[PDB]
């Protein structure tokens, strides 16, 4: 069957999404950059490709084989790449169950760099102050998403979930 632009992602809770974009519209103007819309704010642990149907199998079915317990994602970090345009939040010393996570869906299929992107074509420095306070919370699944284009915006279909053990 068709095939998709898909990525495994680990999402944010709600709140937490919001505290972000209330932050990112208090410390960086319109001009700093393209916002990423608050729904579509994730971290993504493996980029894909286009993905035929039978490969997006093999792959959904050896997502199903990892047995890894939770971690606690507390994001304190936050910079920009000038290379690849991008303002992002992170995690100084991220957990070692997100790193193997990332790692065994990077083999079943540059270095990881775990990372959520805030603003996208941020060709110009900007100053970047501290994330906001205690935007720290635990993961407890991973997610295989379709990325699509539909009416301008960027959208993320969500095709199967795989809750992490805790």
């Amino acid at each position: 069957s068709e095939p998709q632009r898909l990525f495994f992602a680990i999402d944010l809770p709600a709140e937490i999404r919001e505290q972000i974009i209330h932050w990112r519209a208090k410390h960086f103007p319109p001009e700093a950059g393209r916002p990423v819309a608050a729904d579509n704010l994730h971290l993504t642990l493996a980029f894909l490709g286009e993905v035929s149907a039978e490969k997006e199998k093999a792959l959904s079915l050896l997502a199903g084989r990892i047995r890894q317990p939770g971690f606690t994602l507390t994001l304190d970090d936050a910079g920009q790449w000038l290379r690849s345009r991008v303002v992002w939040l992170g995690m100084r010393q991220p957990p070692r169950g997100l790193i193997q996570l990332a790692n065994m869906l990077r083999s079943q299929a540059r270095p990881f760099h775990p990372h959520i992107t805030l603003l996208r074509d941020a060709s110009e420095a900007v100053t970047i102050p501290p994330p906001g306070f205690n935007w720290s919370y635990a993961v407890t699944e991973f997610t295989l998403y379709a990325s699509s284009f539909a009416r301008g915006r960027t959208r993320y279909t969500p095709l199967k979930r795989w809750a992490l053990t805790q």
